[PDB]
């Protein structure tokens, strides 16, 4: 599925996103905007071998297992396809996993490029949540 970005902003703070870990909505909305362009099928297939699935483009070196990555250690406890789902139920519940970890939200790159230190206002803006 290919989320609208209020729609996908509702469905994050529905789900304990807004300040998860420190980690205010607008946050949320933006790597996902920039990793994805907010689609849940979205895959990105590495040089290491590892590929990235879904809203929030999750590695499967680290995060889930998709079967054909070298040194992959699965700690969602996942496969990757169940990142793809319209259902954004275990990909939120993976995406509060990989916060947790000593790098917190810097773990994505696209956080780190576009939304860090960043205005993030308009990501939220007109959806009223
Ligand atoms: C930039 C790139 O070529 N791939 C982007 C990629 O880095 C992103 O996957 C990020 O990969 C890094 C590297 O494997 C992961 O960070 C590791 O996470 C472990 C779990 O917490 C730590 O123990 C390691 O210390 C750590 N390695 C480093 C060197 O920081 C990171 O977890 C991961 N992120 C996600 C999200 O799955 C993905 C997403 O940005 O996309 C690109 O491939």
């Amino acid at each position: 599925k290919v989320y609208d970005r209020c729609e996908l902003a509702r469905a994050l703070k529905a789900s304990g996103m807004d300040g998860y870990a420190g980690n205010s909505l607008p946050n949320w909305v933006c790597l996902s905007k920039w990793e994805s362009s907010y689609n849940t099928q979205a895959t990105n297939r590495n040089t290491d071998g590892s590929t990235d699935y879904g809203i929030f483009q999750i590695n499967s070196r680290y995060w889930c297992d998709d079967g054909r990555t070298p040194g992959a250690k699965n700690v969602c406890g996942i496969r990757c396809s169940q990142l793809l789902t319209d259902d954004l139920t275990v990909a939120i519940r993976c995406a509060k996993r990989v916060v947790l970890d000593p790098n917190g939200i810097g773990a994505w790159v696209a956080w780190r490029l576009h939304c860090q230190n960043q205005d993030l206002r308009s990501y939220v803006a007109g959806c009223g949540v």
